[PDB]
């Protein structure tokens, strides 16, 4: 069902890794710069994102990146179901659109990356933020 | 107010530093595992939690390291609040005792950390989870 939903999604910029979750009914991501996208990242990112908010389905835009036995691991620890299939391209745009506006405020892509997942979250969409909307969409379900 | 407080604390284990962020009203929280307490290393934390939840005011078991100009330009850009003063112990030694039951299932203490923090956010104590009160505090307070 729609409050334990995510989508997960790596994008490329500077030389680097971004990977993102993305809480599909409410538009709410969390990001994180990594070396490069491996079973073993995205393990550890699901382990972490799972334990911050219930995450009960993901689904990704790269389905042999879910095949790793570690991401394996993380979804059978965590008790996540792996759902096959899937907007991501128009996220990643605005997301890049984020940290191209605020790039020069920081030395580090991963600062400029947390920035963005900051201004994300809050903007207002008397419309509310996706950080407004997740938090709506899990205390209903509760 | 009551929603948007957090507790910053570090502990040590295995040789490395344990960062924890605690919403006080609720028990939620954060960690990570990070080489050394540094003002760089609290700014980075800072700033990824505050994009991630409410953060309206931070207090820190070490003062000092709120001192610093990195994690003064952090609660300044995400309009946090420092405030001064302070349970901690007895969260500390609850996560480790959580840690050295999980600590052979993983390789690296991040990985076992993250496992902690899951068992600590998901876990009832009819009654309710840490994560299920931060949800339903802040969504009351929308
Ligand atoms: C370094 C490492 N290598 C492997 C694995 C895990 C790993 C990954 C997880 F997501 C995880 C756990 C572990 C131990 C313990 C329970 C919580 O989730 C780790 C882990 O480090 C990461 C990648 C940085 C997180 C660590 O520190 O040990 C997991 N292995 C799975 C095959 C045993 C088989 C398996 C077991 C269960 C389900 C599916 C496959 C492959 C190698
Ligand atoms: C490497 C680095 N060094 C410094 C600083 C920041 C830094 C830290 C932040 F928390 C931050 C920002 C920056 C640029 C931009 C806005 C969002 O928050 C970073 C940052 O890297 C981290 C530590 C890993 C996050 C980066 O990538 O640039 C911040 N500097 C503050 C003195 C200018 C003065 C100041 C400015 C505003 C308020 C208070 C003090 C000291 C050195």
């Amino acid at each position: 069902s729609s409050p334990g939903i995510w989508q997960l999604d790596c994008t490329h910029l500077e030389g680097k890794v971004i990977l993102v979750a993305v809480h599909v009914a409410s538009g709410y991501i969390e990001a994180e710069v990594i070396p490069a996208e491996t079973g073993q990242e995205t393990a550890y990112f699901l382990l972490k994102l799972a334990g911050r908010w219930p995450v009960k389905t993901v689904h990704t835009d790269n389905g042999s990146n879910f095949t790793s036995t570690t991401v394996k691991a993380a979804c059978w620890w965590a008790g996540i179901k792996q759902e096959d299939g899937i907007v991501i391209e128009s996220m990643n745009k605005e997301l890049k659109k984020i940290i191209g506006q605020v790039r020069d405020q920081a030395e580090h892509l991963k600062t400029a990356v947390q920035m963005a997942v900051f201004i994300h979250n809050h903007k207002r969409k008397g419309g509310y933020s996706a950080g407004e909307r997740i938090v709506d969409i899990i205390a209903t379900d509760i």
